[PDB]
């Protein structure tokens, strides 16, 4: 809960497993990683009262998924749109200080309805917990939107991760 | 409609424009493809009697994600099983001889209860076409899963896909 803000260094830092520790909760190393900064996370507030995060990707025409996705017609595939949201929940279990690996378990409603052109400069992550819960396993629920340059263009209802310590298989 | 089995060779000519013609559905090319072979295609039978893909990917542990998803935690991201199944439903829409370009529009309920580890040999998608929509623009709606190795680990319900026109903004 001590930091409010992360720079693209401290989430690097956060792929290696050095801000939560070995066996907590890491964002992926690029090129899985969709996240360069957190501007704000909070377990207070949101849609819900029970936290937000706002985070942020820069968009410019070399980022690797624009070659292969597809030639000829570069887009940003919507799935790592949706795993940026997911890589957020994880990072927001993590934050709170809970043990464990991040695994997604999925979510209800995804809907993309706008894409991400390699003219674009910025990617902005709107995530709202909706609920965590600390039973057998830990997990969080969630709502997210994806905007590109002030621009909704992608929702997701019921994100859920849970996170699996050591004895946890799955 | 012309084939109903697709070797990697194939889905590479796809991926370059060159098994529907530039301007129709492509998958993407490594390293967002996440097929290797399509195995079945049939546009009756399947769950709902509007046709059937089941596809593969061999798996070894030197796949690109392992590595960076996430460091010494390695796992498939749900993420990219997800998206084999919108890259099926939109090889479907092309194969059925639709013009224009694939995107994801989204789907209901996802849920990832399993995992894909670099010790697996082979996953297999099985996607079941639901319902095709001809209005202003084209669209297709399925019922997908993932398997590793004989396991179910992953169900999407209403995963939709869309063409895109040369004249059609997104």
């Amino acid at each position: 809960t001590k930091q409010h803000a992360f720079t693209r260094e401290d989430l690097l830092r956060c792929s290696r497993g050095e801000l939560f520790g070995p066996g907590n909760a890491q964002l992926p190393a690029p090129n899985m990683l969709m996240i360069d900064r957190i501007v704000h996370i909070s377990d207070v507030g949101g849609k819900y009262g029970k936290g937000e995060l706002v985070a942020e990707l820069d968009i410019n025409p070399d980022l690797w998924f624009f070659a292969c996705h597809f030639e000829g017609d570069p887009v940003m595939p919507g799935c790592l749109g949706l795993d940026a949201m997911w890589q957020l929940v994880g990072f927001y279990l993590g934050w709170q200080g809970n043990p464990g690996r991040g695994r997604a378990l999925g979510s209800g409603e995804v809907k993309f309805f706008g894409q991400v052109l390699p003219t674009a400069k910025k990617v902005t992550y709107n995530i709202h917990i909706k609920r965590t819960i600390n039973r057998s396993l830990v997990l969080a629920i969630a709502d997210g939107t994806v905007s590109v340059d002030g621009r909704e263009i992608y929702s997701a209802e019921g994100l859920r991760v849970g996170l699996f310590t050591s004895t946890d298989s799955f």
